[PDB]
């Protein structure tokens, strides 16, 4: 299609490797570009950790209010919110919000610990039918994004389907789904990514990710005004370990997708 030709041209112009998956929930149609290739998730993996904790809270009704200590040894490389609470506590809800809306890496590690390690996050993916997602490491080493390395990867197709189930479907309970949607809509790190390629009137909930090899990712649910929602995953990675981030590629991919709907 025109769209796949324009995404391939965008990719060629960028020098990197682009993966896109769009689900249009109007007709359940999908648009895929490198949809079954693995890409490093980087911080887009935080959505799965937060959702796994939300799933636990369906049985442990008070779990999100559980206070969790933030100690100096817990701090890693990027902790904008946790740093504000060192030698204090944050609740699991606050940690989930921080991981999602500020991409706080300490917060992610606390979520992973709550789930019993990376294997607990992966298990949740398997439990909701995602056989592709794999979380192998904690922060910050899950962002190494080494070409070919299957650790901490997923495919665009799988992540789009999982994000749909978590936000628009019923993989989570009603209150949990609504909480996740509220958290995603409040993301603070996404302005230059998918959102920048979309009409300003559309409501977007997203999670960005970035890592080495100039890896620049964003996963979003999109609510156009008067029109069924869309799920859009855009993953991008580059051949040079020290490449700079290319959020513009994600914006451009979103724009190409939006031309057509």
């Amino acid at each position: 299609s025109a769209v796949q030709q324009k995404l391939a041209a965008l990719e060629k112009s960028s020098g990197g490797r682009l993966g896109v998956a769009l689900i249009d929930t109007a007709d359940n149609t999908q648009v895929l570009y490198r949809g079954d290739e693995r890409f490093p998730m980087c911080s887009t993996s935080k959505v799965m950790a937060a959702a796994a904790v939300l799933k636990q809270s369906e049985t442990q009704k008070q779990l999100l209010n559980q206070p969790v200590e933030i100690k100096p040894a817990d701090l890693v490389n990027y902790n904008p919110i946790a740093e504000k609470h060192v030698n204090g506590t944050m609740t699991l809800a606050e940690l989930s919000a921080a991981a999602l809306q500020y991409s706080d890496n300490t917060a992610m590690n606390k979520l992973i610990a709550q789930l019993g390690g990376p294997g607990g996050v992966t298990a949740f993916a398997r439990a909701i039918g995602d056989e592709t997602f794999r979380l192998d490491r904690t922060e910050p080493t899950l962002n190494t994004a080494i070409p070919g390395d299957p650790r901490d990867t997923t495919t665009p197709r799988a992540m789009a389907q999982t994000l749909r189930q978590l936000t628009l479907g019923h993989a989570l309970g009603e209150t949990q789904r609504a909480q996740l949607v509220t958290w995603l809509k409040g993301n603070t790190t996404g302005a230059a990514s998918i959102r920048a390629g979309l009409p300003t009137s559309w409501t977007v909930g997203d999670k960005t990710g970035s890592g080495d090899y100039g890896t620049t990712n964003d996963i979003a649910v999109i609510w156009p005004q008067g029109r069924a929602p869309l799920v859009l995953v855009t993953y991008f990675t580059q051949p040079q370990q020290n490449a700079e981030s290319r959020r513009d590629v994600l914006a451009s991919a979103a724009r190409i997708i939006a031309e057509g709907l």
